[PDB]
């Protein structure tokens, strides 16, 4: 496909199977700074999939590789504040992440190929 918009819909839909993923409960929403006060300290810039699917949804994404990036950030945050590499929260991370590498793949090859045939006669 050389459709330039399709990513859209494919990173929404890619979005809906990690709300269903099991692995994604903690990361559907802005972490609790009351459960855990010294969070703030560590991650200088919180993330989580609610506030992903909302920037997709008000249309504040351009590409799908600032989306990746920002997906990127829920799990690298969760990397930095795990105790352990054998932690729960972190372990459910690692198979989220796991899951979404296999699945953005396309999207950001489909995407990539597809602005590569937009300007295929750029200088032309
Ligand atoms: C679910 C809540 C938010 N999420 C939440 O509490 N956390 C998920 C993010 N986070 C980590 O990545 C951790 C890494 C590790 S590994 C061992 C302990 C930990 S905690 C901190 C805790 C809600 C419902 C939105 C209030």
């Amino acid at each position: 496909s050389y459709d330039i918009q399709a990513w859209k819909k494919q990173c929404e839909e890619l979005l809906n199977l990690i709300f269903q993923c099991e692995d994604s409960e903690p990361f559907r929403q802005p972490v609790d700074l009351l459960e855990y006060p010294d969070y703030r300290d560590i991650i200088d810039t919180p993330m989580d999939f609610a506030t992903v699917r909302e920037t997709l949804e008000a249309g504040n994404y351009e590409s799908p590789m600032e989306l990746c990036k920002d997906v990127r950030l829920i799990f690298s945050n969760s990397k930095a504040y795990t105790p352990s590499k054998r932690s729960r929260i972190y372990s459910m991370s690692l198979r989220l992440s796991a899951f979404f590498e296999e699945h953005i793949s396309s999207v950001l090859s489909d995407y990539k190929s597809a602005l590569r045939f937009h300007k295929r006669n750029t200088i032309t």
